[PDB]
C-alpha cells in the first residue's frame, strides 16, 4: 500500500475552522504559488462522519489518514459529464469499492471518479485531504478549487473550539464547485464491494503532492513567493 | 416475484401520524385479537427517506409496495443475538442485497435478519410495513411490536398534514423495543451487491399476513372482537 510522511497544515493569522451537522471539524487553507492553486484541510472526522459520494470537475484530491481507520468508497468508473447524473432518474447509479485505510496510507482521486469516506469506527479519527486545481474551465473563479468557499455553506465558523456552535446545503451547493454531491449515501450508488480493483490501488501523484507540500512549507517558514489565506 | 393485493389500514378516531427528520409521514395503528398482536404503518416515503440497516428480535416484518420503486436491502445472513452488534468494534458488519421493488411486490422479513430500505427516485412513494409480535422476550411490554411507542420517540405527532411540525433518537431508543439500528448506512454494513440471493426472495409467510388483514377489516366493519388503537 502506498504511504507518505507527512502532509503539513499551513499556519493561518486566523484560522477557518469549519463545523458540520455531521459534527466533524474542518481546518482549511487556501495557498497558490505561481504555478500551482490548492487547498487542504486537516479534519476531525467522527464516529460516522465523512462525505458521501461525489464527484469533482474541477480538482484532483488526495486522502492521507495518519492512523488509517478511515473506510474510502471509490469507483473505478470515471463520470466525465458533469451533466449526467449516476442516479436511478437518469445515466443510473454507480459501483463503488472500500478501502480499508492503514497509518499515513495516501488515497490519490483524479477528477470525474465517485468517491466518499466514512469513519466506520466508535473513535474520531483525523483525516487531510487536498484539492489541487486542474485544467478545466478557465472561467471558474476559485483559482483554488474553492474549498473555502463551498464549506463555508455547509455549517459554521468555529469561534471557539471549547465552546461549538449550534448547528444551523453539502449537497445543493455544490455544483456551483463543480461538484456533483450526493445527499444520501445510497443516491449515486448501486453496489459497495470490498473487492478492491488493482486500477484504483495504483492510482498516485506524488509529484503534485510533493509539490503543494513545498508551498506549504515555505509559506511556513515566512516565504513572500507563495501564499495561503 | 411474489405481490399481495391489499393491506388495509385501520381508520382510527383519532390517527397517529409522525413525521421524521427525512421528512417521512407514518401512519400508525396497533391492532390485537385473541391469538394475534401487530401494528402496522402506511407511509409516504419522500426522495432519501426510509430506515438505515437495522435487525428485529420481538417481530417479524412485511414491507408492502404498492408503486414499487422503493429499494430495499437485506442480509442471508441472520443474526440471533442482540448482544453481538454487527459493526467494526465487534462482531462484524455484513454482506446486503438490494431489492428493487415492484408494484405490490410483498417483501417478507423474519426476526434477526438485517434489512432497510429507501427511495432512490426523485418522487415520494407509499410504502406498508406490518410488525408481528413474535414469540421471544415475554416480559417485553409491546405485545403489537412497540411500533407506536418507538417512533413517537423519533419525531413529533402531525395535528395537520396541511402545515406539517418542526423538527425537534432513530438509533438510540431502538434496543428498548428490541431492534439494534444504525445512525448511518454504513454502519452494520460491509458490502451491498444487486445479485439478489434465491434464498432471500423465496422468504414469504401469507399465513400470518391474510389473518392480520382480517383483524384490520373486522375492526373496521365494527367488530368488537379485536381491537385497534
Ligand atoms: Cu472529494
Ligand atoms: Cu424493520
Ligand atoms: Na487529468
Ligand atoms: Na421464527
Amino acid at each position: 500500500i502506498h504511504t507518505f510522511d507527512d502532509i503539513p497544515m499551513p499556519k493561518l493569522a486566523d484560522p477557518l475552522l469549519i463545523y458540520t451537522p455531521a459534527n466533524e471539524i474542518f481546518d482549511i487553507a487556501s495557498c497558490s504559488a505561481k504555478d500551482i492553486g490548492f487547498a487542504i484541510a486537516h479534519a476531525q472526522i467522527p464516529p460516522g462522519g465523512g462525505p458521501m459520494p461525489h464527484i469533482h470537475y474541477f480538482i484532483n484530491e488526495w486522502f492521507w489518514t495518519p492512523e488509517g481507520g478511515i473506510e474510502l468508497f471509490h469507483s473505478t468508473k470515471q463520470y466525465p459529464n458533469m451533466d449526467e447524473l449516476p442516479v436511478v432518474g437518469g445515466a443510473g447509479r454507480g459501483d463503488l469499492y472500500s478501502i480499508q485505510s492503514e497509518p499515513k496510507q495516501l488515497i490519490y482521486s483524479p477528477n470525474h471518479y465517485m468517491h466518499g469516506f466514512v469513519n466506520p469506527t466508535d473513535k474520531t479519527l483525523p483525516i487531510v485531504f487536498v484539492w489541487m486545481r486542474n485544467e478545466v474551465a478557465p472561467d471558474f473563479p476559485y483559482h483554488d478549487g474553492g474549498m473555502r468557499e463551498y464549506f463555508q455553506a455547509v455549517g459554521p465558523r468555529i469561534t471557539d473550539l471549547n465552546n461549538l456552535p449550534e448547528l444551523t446545503a453539502f449537497a445543493s451547493e455544490a455544483p456551483k464547485y463543480g461538484i456533483n454531491q450526493s445527499s444520501y449515501f445510497m443516491e449515486y450508488v448501486n453496489t459497495i464491494s470490498d473487492k478492491l480493483p488493482a486500477q484504483i490501488a495504483k492510482l498516485k501523484n506524488d509529484k503534485d503532492l510533493e509539490r503543494m507540500v513545498e508551498v506549504i512549507e515555505a509559506f511556513n517558514r515566512g516565504d513572500k513567493s507563495v501564499t495561503c489565506s
